[PDB]
């Protein structure tokens, strides 16, 4: 119980911790989906002067990783697939929402959007997760 | 053809901050085919002593990026697929081997497979490309 209370505060601390390292804000959250805000800067673009993929990867997986919490269920990500729509240019505001789908006995399935400032759909996650 | 690939890797890598500064190495160039070393940090590890999805995407992504690019022509991703198997200690050396499955005039399909020293495979990757007007930057 407190064992159990103690694992999910310690999964929030570094959760926390790694938005914080990503610049990464929680907009709104709550059982089962987390809704986190990033501004793509210069220092993340990639030669066509884009955000990168794993700048991308790392706000989804972050608010994965809240979804989960949110729930005291943490999780590691097995597998994820990912499509890309739309740059995130520098500047730009980037929300992502992720929501539980699935929940099963030791797997799940969360599903993730990424949008920008105009509310247009810069890329679609869909991942496993494990535990 | 290896030779073209190899020339537009290190026009690549030149203006390429993410895999610099991830200490991202290029071994191997050819056509539609690219191979990328990485050693793991204690800077990407979380809280289990293990590797960042993250930083492992981007490992896969550069060996895709530089294969699908090494035929002359700009190309992005669209899409791709992602599984993890093994963790990546601190100490680990990761090398990451992309290889085209398909290319056609706009579109390509290409593989990305992570192993570690111990030759064991870390993670499986699959991506698709797009091509975008003209030649690579």
């Amino acid at each position: 119980m407190s064992h159990k209370a103690w694992q999910n505060a310690h999964a929030m601390y570094e959760n926390d911790a790694c938005a914080k390292a990503l610049g990464i804000d929680i907009i709104s959250m709550d059982e089962g989906f987390a809704v986190v805000t990033m501004t793509v800067t210069a220092q993340m673009l990639n030669g066509h002067q884009s955000c990168h993929g794993g700048q991308l990867f790392s706000l989804a997986d972050t608010a994965f990783a809240y979804a989960c919490n949110s729930q005291g269920l943490a999780a590691v990500a097995s597998a994820c697939t990912i499509d890309f729509l739309r740059p995130g240019f520098a500047g730009d505001t980037l929300t992502a929402t992720a929501q539980v789908r699935h929940q099963g006995k030791q797997t799940g399935v969360y599903d993730i959007e990424i949008v920008n400032q105009q509310q247009k759909t810069v890329a679609l996650f869909r991942g496993k997760s494990h535990r």
